[PDB]
């Protein structure tokens, strides 16, 4: 139903003890990173979203992070889902630790919003209060600092951001064009929390006007 | 069945009056685009050929056109299709134009066709008699000019594309290189409007023999 | 169920005979290149392993092969499969011994494997004990070196990889970093023959391993 929670799922886990010498140099991971954690889940974007909720509970690092080709409906194999990631660490403690916030977040209640009837449109408008080191990266802000994560199909995604930037004192961060692997599109927007916060409610807004509307211009 | 139309249909349209400056960047749009017309449909190469007919007779430029992963049968979601394409213009009137002359043309008739009995397989052999502004830049040569635009799976569209080039007085201006994002391939040929008849016909000829023998 | 072979099948085979002028120049091809042999299939990594045995049986080139997005299963027309494979050669006999050379090769009893009940989850995990001039380029090592073909669903992937790194007296040559068109993942890794089986074996251990318990120590 519209205004529902489309529920992620993780769909696999494991712990990498003492990371061969060969896959280190093949991922730059950095020379405290012993430890490997692989996690699989259905839905790219919260997952992404998670991973940096894990860094700031554990010391981790996200090493790799990449969404499958035309999502987890379209997954050929039972674990592949539509996004894996690896976090990094010393050793094992930590990475299970940062899995543990990883898996935690997953089941927290955050996810994409379906904007009909069939859940066949839906949308992520997720702000994040206070990034951990993995989106800081990729957004390119300062560790802490807030960010809207805006994500939609493509037309809804490009109508609604342009929406959500003229609504509040926001900057783009950073852009994901469509198709991301998933066939959606959005960004990344910082400002202060408020600033974020209100480009959410234009995003979310703008993206149910398409939705209600697909035809109309 | 074999030789009908697979019908293409427009999922959403919409108009951007005053694009955001942060927008404009991303998009790389030149400083006299102050409107956007967004547009989504069940078939790409049908909707390029469409906005490249709407640059002839309005003032909009094709700014942004892609494709998605696996095509329109495979999407998740009710307004991905499986093509996106943005025409910007200096006003949400001309851009209104522009629409309404991509729509036009993706309802003429126009469309990919069956190769089969159960249209498993299909191509598009679509002669365009005179190029616009986006079709003409993409495979390089002048606008108003004649293009075969010829898409197939992709063993049927290198076979097809051979038999098109020898067929007909035309060349290879673009090359899709299998897969393309809905894992078609094809290409842009030019030549007189003859020549690109000729190479069209020759296409739909050679995908069909190859959906009549694939393994012959 | 587990170990059972994931048969692969040929789907379609043409063979084009003086390749147009225009086509051989944006396919890349060579003086030699004057005959083309076009090959899909519905398993990708099986048949770029069949088109380098092929330039070893006959005087042909791979001169195009690649992937199709999201796996076999997704295909939206009946011929696209997973893959297309082209071959190259001076005349169309020399490019059919090629092909011949291919099917045959597919038809071998190579394939992906089960890793559990229900077959939904696989890998690839063949030793080939000389490469062709495919393989070998693609991995930059000389023709006729050994490798490990090492294919695996993504987080199935990174753990077998790493295990076989380790297991074994192999180097990393090329890394398909997850995802790969279909959304699996692996790596081409070389030394002698009895080193990349034992990389193949512990890859394909490692992934069965996983599989059995996907979740790992949530599931202990
Ligand atoms: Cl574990
Ligand atoms: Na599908
Ligand atoms: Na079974």
């Amino acid at each position: 139903m519209k205004n529902d929670l489309i529920r992620p799922n993780v769909l696999s886990v494991k712990i990498i003890s003492n990371v061969s010498p060969e896959m280190a140099k093949k991922l730059e991971l950095e020379p405290h990173h012993k430890s490997l954690g692989l996690i699989t889940a259905d839905c790219d974007d919260v997952t992404y979203t998670a991973l940096d909720e894990a860094t700031k509970a554990a010391e981790v690092d996200v090493v790799y992070a990449r969404s499958m080709y035309a999502g987890a409906g379209n997954a050929s194999t039972k674990l592949a889902g539509e996004v894996i990631g690896i976090l990094a660490g010393p050793s094992p403690a930590e990475v299970r630790s940062g899995l543990n916030a990883t898996l935690d977040f997953i089941d927290s209640g955050v996810g994409f919003v379906s904007a009909n009837e069939d859940d066949s449109i839906c949308y992520y408008a997720q702000c994040v209060s206070r990034t951990g080191s993995y989106l800081s990266k990729t957004a390119g802000i300062r560790e802490g600092e807030a960010l809207a994560y805006l994500v939609a199909p493509p037309l809804e995604a490009m109508y609604a951001l342009d929406a959500a930037l003229k609504a509040a004192d926001v900057e783009m961060c950073e852009f994901f064009a469509p198709p991301t692997e998933t066939n959606f599109a959005g960004a990344l927007l910082t400002g202060s929390q408020s600033a974020c916060k209100a480009a959410c409610d234009a995003f979310a807004e703008a993206v149910q006007s398409v939705a209600s509307n697909p035809l109309g211009f």
